[PDB]
Parts: C-alpha cells; sequence; structure tokens
C-alpha cells in the first residue's frame, strides 16, 4: 500500500525500528508495520497494569479506594505524583490515574505489586487472550529496551487488539472500561506523540512511553468527531543505547496511518 511505503520510508529515514498497528473500527481494517515484532513497552505497559487492577475491582468491591503507603525509598527515576505523597497513602484509583496520566513509575510499581508482580500482570494479559504481552520487571528496569531483549515487550498487533478489547471491547466490565477510557483521555503526556500527528480537535486517549535506545512509544484510542474510533500503537526504537527519544516519528506515523 501507499501507507506501507510511507511507513517504510519514515522508518528508513529515522534509522530506527518502527512498529505500527492501527485498527480502524469503521470497517475493522488494520494497518500493520512490523506488527508482530516485539518492542519494549516501557510506560505503555501501564495500561495493562491499571486494567489488571480494574479487572480485580469487578469482583473486589471498593478495591480502587484501597490505600497504599508511599515511602521515600519507593521513589525511582520518575514519579511526579508519588513524590508528593511520601509518608502518606494513595488509593489504587489515585495510583492508576498517576500511572496513566502522569506516567508515575512509583504508581506503576504499586499497581504491579498490587496484582502480585510482573508475572501477575502478564497472567492478566493472558486472561484477555493476549499471548504476546509480557511484563518481567518493575520500574525502572522495565524500560532498558535492549534490542533483542524480550523482557517487558509486546507486539504492536497484540497491543492494539488488547487496547481495543480494554477500551472498546468486553475485556473489562462497563464501569471499569469507562474508567480506563476516562483515565486515558485525561493523559497529560501525549501531546507530542500520536496526538501531534492528528487533527488538533480529535479526542484521544493515549499512553506514552520512553526508554533505553531512544525507545519512544505511544498507544492510543482516537475518537474523531462523527466517526468510529481508531486504535493505534506506534512503537519506535533506535540503534544507540543513549539515543534521544523521537516522538516526532510517532506523530509522523499517526499522520500517515490516519490521513
Ligand atoms: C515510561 O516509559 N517511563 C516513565 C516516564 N514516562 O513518561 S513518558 O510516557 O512521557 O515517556 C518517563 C520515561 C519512562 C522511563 N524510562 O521510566
Amino acid at each position: 500500500a501507499d501507507v506501507q511505503q510511507k511507513l517504510a520510508e519514515l522508518e528508513r529515514q529515522s534509522g530506527g525500528r518502527l512498529g505500527v498497528a492501527l485498527i480502524n473500527t469503521a470497517d475493522n481494517s488494520q494497518i500493520l508495520y512490523r506488527a508482530d515484532e516485539r518492542f519494549a513497552m516501557c510506560s505503555t505497559s501501564k495500561v495493562m497494569a491499571a486494567a489488571a487492577v480494574l479487572k480485580k475491582s469487578e469482583s473486589e468491591p471498593n478495591l480502587l479506594n484501597q490505600r497504599v503507603e508511599i515511602k521515600k525509598s519507593d521513589l525511582v527515576n520518575y514519579n511526579p505524583i508519588a513524590e508528593k505523597h511520601v509518608n502518606g497513602t494513595m488509593s489504587l484509583a489515585e495510583l492508576s490515574a498517576a500511572a496513566l496520566q502522569y506516567s508515575d513509575n512509583v504508581a506503576m510499581n504499586k499497581l504491579i505489586a498490587h496484582v502480585g508482580g510482573p508475572a501477575s500482570v502478564t497472567a492478566f494479559a493472558r486472561q484477555l487472550g493476549d499471548e504476546t504481552f509480557r511484563l518481567d520487571r518493575t520500574e525502572p528496569t522495565l524500560n532498558t529496551a535492549i534490542p533483542g531483549d524480550p523482557r517487558d515487550t509486546t507486539s504492536p498487533r497484540a497491543m492494539a487488539q488488547t487496547l481495543r478489547n480494554l477500551t472498546l471491547g468486553k475485556a473489562l466490565g462497563d464501569s471499569q472500561r469507562a474508567q480506563l477510557v476516562t483515565w486515558m483521555k485525561g493523559n497529560t503526556t501525549g501531546a507530542a506523540s500520536i496526538q501531534a500527528g492528528l487533527p488538533a480537535s480529535w479526542v484521544v486517549g493515549d499512553k506514552t512511553g520512553s526508554g533505553g535506545y531512544g525507545t519512544t512509544n505511544d498507544i492510543a484510542v482516537i475518537w474523531p468527531k462523527d466517526r468510529a474510533p481508531l486504535i493505534l500503537v506506534t512503537y519506535f526504537t533506535q540503534p544507540q543505547p543513549k539515543a534521544e527519544s523521537r516522538r516526532d516519528v510517532l506523530a509522523s506515523a499517526a499522520k500517515i496511518v490516519t490521513d
């Protein structure tokens, strides 16, 4: 396709490795580029962890109100919300919102720990029929994004399908799905990534990620006014361990696949 040559060229010019999966719910069509290759999810794995907690809350009434202690020793590389609550408690709802909307790594660690650890988040993905997702480590090591390392990776195809199932499909109960959508729509970190490649007025819920090797990711549900939504995963990674992030590549991919 023309979109394929455009994604191929975007990738070639970038010098990196681009993974794209788009689902257009209007006709159930997909646009796939390296869609079965594994990419380090980085902070995009936060959606699966928050969704695991949402699922757990369907059978455990008042779960989101459960308090979690924040210690200074819990602080990692990035935790703008949790650092404000050192020696205080945050509810699982507050942790989910911090993880999803501010990409708070301590929040993600508390979500991971709540469900039983990285393997438990992976078990949750398996329960939804996602056989690709794997969460192996906690924050911050889950972001190393070493080329060829399968830890903490998924494929664009798998993540797009899962994200569709979570936000639009029946993977979660009605209220939990609406909650995840609300959390993602309220993301504050996504303006330079997928969103930057879309018409300014479109409603977007997304989760960005960054990591080693200039890994730059974004997973999104896009609701254009008067249209059916799109699910889009754009994963990008580079040859150099200390490569700077390339959110512009995700924005360019978003534009290519949405035009
Ligand atoms: C997630 O990938 N991380 C936590 C935080 N995310 O912010 S981002 O989604 O805007 O990139 C900072 C980067 C990253 C990490 N290495 O912890």
